């Protein structure tokens, strides 16, 4: 069947709620967690990203990873700029599996340090970790196509940012001119995430769906419990697959 993506930012909206969610999302279907790193820098992250990143400023963030990595089974990654990070890459990768996360997903691997590539792949697998590599419209299509034979879990293909103007072209036809490029499973995210769009996707023949903006709004506006069921919906759309 296909995959259910649940992203949130850690300890978004308060801590307790936020386990609330994850718990939650994990109860009604999620297959994997992303959660998001607060950012050490600014990078390309839109609006409500942003202020969730607000919410949770200065937040002691490796405990409630360790936290949350006790209270659910499914794979978990950690998104996360490989900026605030490359100083230090080391301590960050071990600290990853100390804490006993899945693996990671950095955003701007292919854009800022795309010729550190095939360093960093090796390194994350030889510390038994998954690398997700992250894709979009803007990865030129052989690159997509090597990277696809490398990531770990699936490929990460994000269409519809909040950010900027969307492709005006239907997400039935932006998939379909990648999933033939892409050996491994597909797993495509959204920023604005239509129903349209997402059914799109996987009537396309992606292998999932990576949703996470939505749940944020869907609490800042009806509650944790409000944005639990919508994972309960998602799932059902995915279901029908
Ligand atoms: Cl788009």
């Amino acid at each position: 069947g296909k995959m259910l993506v649940v992203y949130m930012t850690l300890g978004y909206p308060n801590v307790q709620s936020f386990k609330d969610f994850i718990i939650g999302a994990v109860e009604n279907g999620a297959d994997i967690l992303e959660l998001g790193i607060p950012p050490k820098y600014a990078k390309y992250d839109g609006p409500v990203i942003r202020k969730s990143y607000d919410k949770v400023k200065g937040l002691d963030i490796w405990p409630l990873i360790e936290d949350i990595r006790k209270d659910v089974g499914v794979p978990i990654i950690a998104l996360t700029y490989l900026e605030d990070w490359v100083d230090q890459l080391e301590n960050f990768l071990n600290m990853i599996k100390d804490v006993k996360l899945d693996g990671i997903l950095f955003p701007d691997l292919l854009i800022d340090y795309i010729d550190d590539l095939d360093k960093i792949d090796g390194i994350i697998k030889n510390k038994g970790l998954k690398n997700v590599i992250f894709t979009s419209p803007s990865v030129p299509d052989l690159l997509i196509h090597k990277v696809s034979k490398i990531s770990d879990l699936f490929l990460y293909y994000g269409v519809r940012p909040t950010t900027g103007v969307p492709i005006p072209v239907s997400v039935k036809q932006l998939i379909n001119r990648v999933r033939n490029l892409v050996e491994n499973k597909l797993i495509v995210g959204f920023g604005l995430s239509s129903e349209s769009d997402l059914r799109d996707a996987l009537s396309a023949g992606a292998d999932g769906i990576a949703i996470g903006t939505v749940f944020i709004e869907e609490i800042e506006r009806n509650g944790v419990k409000s944005a639990i069921n919508l994972v309960k919906k998602f799932r059902a759309i995915l279901d029908e697959y």
